[PDB]
């Protein structure tokens, strides 16, 4: 019962907190809040930039609309999966809901990693690469980091040396997408106005440090060993709070950005 992953583990176990139980809650709430309100910004905003550029804007309101609904459902298979026991006050994993399921979170992945990997190359333009290698790159190890991340995932509780090997494979492909990242902002910062360079500096900050955060959560509750500290209702509270941080900022502030760039790039503000 307690055997797919370490919140339902945890659930079984030794229950959660009203403390880790309200958190875990606000903060998934709290993400799929956001992403609503940035579908509405990115449809609003649309005109703000030039028609070339408006496929990233649709990419984004896209990322939105998949985030929001499959975050809500996150969001509800949480509080659905877990219910009070007043005999010793903590909230156990309820036999009678459906338990917590990291699939809305994966397919989310699934369908938005390739989308905000692609929406950046009708921004920027390339220089020595070509534009069907550098999509199909990303299209392909994107794939195959959420796929093999979701193969190590079935595993956290029963096998934990498959969760990390998988993980591991997963953290290949991962690498392999910021090695094609970094070729392609360099490549965009070439010939465009220097405040246009400063926002390409700041999206690759962005992207590295956004994205890392994904392998830290799926890492979170060993990062302090077997008996650990994070080993608990703890690490659950972190992961679930890493990912939502993360989501935040690779969808909607790297949305944002890729907007604030293509203005900057814009018909009249060429001489
Ligand atoms: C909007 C959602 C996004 C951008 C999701 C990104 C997810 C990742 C970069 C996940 C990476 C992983 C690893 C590199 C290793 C461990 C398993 C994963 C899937 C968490
Ligand atoms: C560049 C300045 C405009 C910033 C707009 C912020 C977008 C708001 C999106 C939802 C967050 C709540």
């Amino acid at each position: 019962l307690g055997n797919a992953n370490f919140e339902n583990f945890i659930g079984a176990t030794e229950g959660f907190s009203e403390i880790a139980y309200q958190f875990t809650s606000h903060i998934l709430t709290l993400g799929y809040a956001v992403m609503l309100a940035g579908l509405l910004y990115f449809i609003l905003t649309i005109k703000n930039v030039d028609k070339k550029f408006q496929m990233s804007n649709i990419l984004s309101a896209v990322v939105m609309v998949s985030a929001f609904l499959l975050l809500y459902a996150q969001a509800q298979n949480w509080t659905s999966s877990f219910t009070f026991n007043e005999e010793v006050g903590r909230y156990f994993l309820d036999p009678s809901g459906d338990l917590f399921n990291n699939g809305y979170r994966y397919l989310n992945w699934l369908i938005d990693v390739p989308m905000l990997l692609f929406q950046i190359l009708f921004v920027v333009s390339l220089t020595t690469s070509k534009f069907s290698s550098v999509r199909n790159q990303f299209w392909f190890s994107g794939a195959m980091m959420i796929i093999t991340g979701y193969i190590g995932q079935f595993y956290e509780v029963s096998n934990l040396t498959a969760f990390l090997v998988w993980g591991a494979i997963s953290s290949a492909f991962f690498f392999h997408i910021l090695w094609v990242m970094k070729k392609v902002i360099n490549e965009g910062k070439e010939g465009i106005s220097p405040a246009g360079q400063k926002i390409l500096s700041n999206i690759w900050i962005l992207f590295l440090i956004s994205w890392t955060l994904y392998p830290g959560a799926y890492l979170m509750p060993y990062l302090t060993g077997v008996d650990g500290f994070l080993y608990s209702e703890d690490g659950v509270m972190a992961r679930q709070l890493v990912y939502t941080i993360a989501d935040v900022s690779s969808k909607v502030i790297y949305g944002v950005l890729l907007g604030n760039l293509a203005i900057t790039l814009s018909k009249n503000k060429e001489l």
